[PDB]
RNA sequence: AGGAGGACACAAACGGCGCGCG
């Protein structure tokens, strides 16, 4: 996943938000889950390119 | 003798300057 975030682990801060309501949980699991974003929307190129 | 009477509630903010990190 670190490729998608452009996340180098050299002291990189990152934020967490908790979806509260039912629809928020379902929307997260259906649209924003890691396994639902294996293709880049900018071109037909995987974002899970091996590290 | 008889007889008569008699207090509930209530938890810290806004603008600069500087530095630093992603």
């Amino acid at each position: 996943v670190c490729a998608a975030y452009n996340a180098d682990f050299d002291g990189d801060q990152m934020a967490v938000h908790v979806p509260l309501t039912l629809e928020a949980q379902l929307e997260a699991r259906a649209l924003m889950m890691s396994t639902n974003n294996i293709l880049s929307p900018a071109n037909g190129e995987p974002i899970i390119v091996p590290s």
